[PDB]
């Protein structure tokens, strides 16, 4: 069995082909041990990584290897991907090729980085590097579209021709989570509640989850919240007040359609999207707009689909069925797709060997 | 007395005829606020143009009314050359005859509403609109030849034979200095960047004009890439990040040969001369083959002249005499063309004022 | 003339625009009359503030109404702001606008409660109110840069642009001026000084002003103590023998850098501040390091600017010029760039009015 290693940029999955839900999730994080001084004895393990490295916090230097999807600092990356074997699934490399997650918009130097560290200091069997979104519309058994992450810090637009992306129109937008999150923790400030951060901007987020949703429409969604308490939702803390939330739980959606809200130069979600199509292809453009796709922890506000399709039809000819195709796992969608992706015995007739490194070395992927 | 502007999907070029060097310089972008946003030190303000549209981006909606060479929308298109006349220019359009450029397949309707909006609204004495490459062929002093005007947005052959440019043969190429300048901004990303906040989503377009080649003999030059030597350079970015971008550099303008980087299955450049040379005459093939002229923002890449010459001597057989001329000014001659021709002891005959104008309407362009 | 009103956590500072330093200066505590028993009553001035509340002490309820820069209370505090008018400046702020200065991530609902307490009990024309830390950067003459605050009770580190504070880097620490000194009278109890809990705490204190500093490099300034009695000072108490101490004047400041003497699970005031540059902009960045000012009164340790400036460069790339810039009075910089601001009639036209409040209410903070 190989492995499928998604490793989302704070956060890194890990598992084997085959499977329907990621079997080693964990921080994407590189503790380096110290106190600074000249301390005299320090401890075991030059950085930590993982959950091991969350708990250690206070005595490591925690940061995220990873920025955007981008190996941002190759050293503590490896030490992710060190962590993944002989910690996380207590394999060994040399056994076990690795799917490997690239984000939309990455190439190339890393690849041919990665495909040097991973067959000679780790030495897989054989390696393929992957586009995540082009594995999420896997996940959703397709192969033309376009699929749309967007998951802490990021939006993505890929337009996808039969399990291929079209480069140049893959977008990436400056546009979700944090900026959702932060965004929110100003939305209750008029009010306020409080977090700003120390530190319950966690808190934040995790009214974001579990009581915010999407507005079909803004103009009647606001008046109908001004006609109070039934939208209004109680966020009770087993302690102090029972804080009620409004207005917020539709107002911190809407900055994805109106970068109004946030400041932020932007076009909406949904001309992002259109943003894709119209720089390709045209004989696949209703394939792309019926077989538009979402991938990510900011897709799963509860409203969205309806609002884009809406929001779609807004823009694109009369003549094109809007189909917004949400999976019901869509956190996890890359993971799956690349399960699924190498489950095939073609995956075999597909990914680069030791064979092929040996003889081209870098620019092989 | 007269001027002279054209009119990039990205750049337009104006200033008074005869001047060797543009007067006005300035971003065909027209941005409107996203909510009425007090500028504290300035009343309230209706649509930004250019430089100011392109320092206050963030508050904006940016769009393009030249859209590869041909203009989409007019609106944006008249306050923009309204701008260009009082404001840049300084003058008043009554006095002052104007001149404009073209794309090489610019519609009728489009050549006469660039007509009507210069005389009916603005006012003009006397008003040119030429044809954008064949202008360039005039700033390299010849009537007959084939340029290869590739820009911002857009890249073209043109035959010309004395005077009439031919366009069964004019090709057009929708991927250029915009194409590429995103083309870079992707292929850094995994060398291991994250060109994340505004000004580096600008300065990747910097680095293209600073540090791009079309490198002759790409192949080998890919074998140079993997022998690393001090082919890498090192540059300070915005802050001080030295960034270090060395192969991507020449492996970038190469896409100008090979449209499968970006994913197109169209042909390269150097074809698209040899099929156009081709779908014209046999007998004027010769002077083509001995005038071949670049022109435009994508020309700009050191290496491209060479590359051309080689490229079309390996595809088009051995009686002939090529010549690819490449001037030091290129990225200007279709302003420069338009000036000196305006300013010609000969061209008053073709100055189209208002009586002809007005007495045959539109038509008379 | 309008208002300057540094609550600083134990110390309020206050006065006018204009002046140099701060006209009201004082322990920011509110005493409720108090004895239990009951019996007849008590009578006159429901809560004696300010100083008069300090010489009373016991005989009233004294509380700390702020603690970290974050408001504990609001009724004491309430009574803070009436002693600073009708008491201490003997004003009455309806004629006279304020100026407050909060914590650097001071909490949401504590700004707006602040204002509505100003607005409607005390009622302004006007007020500005904002982050301690800004009017620092103001106060050091800078409007980009960062600034690492230790008051107290916590640290913070505040990335300002262009007089703005970015939120999401300002880091915040728990290490500060109780931290040390707590730690300074463990120490001295080595060679049995003891000072305990007889009410020498203060003195404690006045050790740490009078007599402690930051070892350069840590290991040759303890073999350089250990050569003796140059770098030992010794000590007349207010009553009592004179004592020695040596090794502890480093010892205890170090412990800013180094956490594991104080047996904590903390980064150090180098690091934190590496760690909330990253996190800002990677262009403002080059101008953050090279304008890291000190400020607050827990910095004041001699030796603190070279150490700083080389241990930031520890951590930092070479590509930036690292210069610490520490002001001589880093304990009245709050007030004194507060009276900056509150000297500048551009923040007149930009500050909060009475009708902004009549028109939006606790929400425009």
């Amino acid at each position: 069995a190989a492995l499928v290693v998604d490793n989302g940029s704070g956060m890194c999955k890990a598992g084997f082909a085959g499977d329907d839900a990621p079997r080693a999730v964990f921080p994407s994080i590189v503790g380096r041990p110290r106190h600074q001084g000249v301390m005299v004895g320090m401890g075991q393990k030059d950085s930590y990584v993982g959950d091991e490295a969350q708990s250690k916090r206070g005595i490591l230097t925690l940061k995220y290897p990873i920025e955007h999807g981008i190996v941002t600092n190759w050293d503590d990356m490896e030490k992710i991907w060190h962590h993944t074997f002989y910690n996380e699934l207590r394999v060994a490399p040399e056994e076990h090729p690795v799917l490997l997650t690239e984000a939309p918009l990455n190439p190339k130097a890393n690849r041919e980085k990665m495909t040097q560290i991973m067959f000679e200091t780790f030495n897989t069997p054989a390696m393929y590097v992957a586009i995540q979104a082009v594995l999420s519309l896997y996940a959703s058994g397709r192969t033309t579209g376009i699929v749309m992450d967007s998951g802490d810090g990021v939006t993505h637009t890929v337009p996808i021709y039969e399990g291929y992306a079209l480069p140049h129109a893959i977008l990436r937008l400056d546009l979700a989570g944090r900026d959702l999150t932060d965004y929110l923790m100003k939305i209750l400030t008029e009010r306020g509640y409080s977090f700003t951060t120390t530190a319950e901007r966690e808190i934040v987020r995790d009214i974001k989850e579990k009581l915010c949703y999407v507005a079909l429409d803004f103009e009647q969604e606001m008046a109908t919240a001004a006609s109070s308490s039934s939208l209004e939702k109680s966020y009770e803390l087993p302690d102090g007040q029972v804080i009620t939330i409004g207005n917020e739980r539709f107002r911190c959606p809407e900055a994805l359609f109106q970068p109004s809200f946030l400041g932020m130069e932007s076009c909406g979600i949904h001309e992002t999207t259109f943003n894709s199509i119209m720089k390709c292809d045209v004989d696949i453009r209703k394939d792309l707009y019926a077989n538009t796709v979402l991938s990510g922890g900011t897709t799963m506000y509860p409203g969205i689909a309806d609002r884009m399709q809406k929001e779609i039809t807004a823009l694109a000819p009369s003549t094109m069925k809007i189909k917004i195709i949400a999976p019901p796992e869509r956190k996890y969608s890359v993971w799956i797709g690349g399960s699924i992706l190498a489950s095939l015995s073609t995956f075999q007739q597909m990914w680069i060997s030791k064979q092929e490194y040996d003889e081209s070395g870098p620019s092989i992927v």
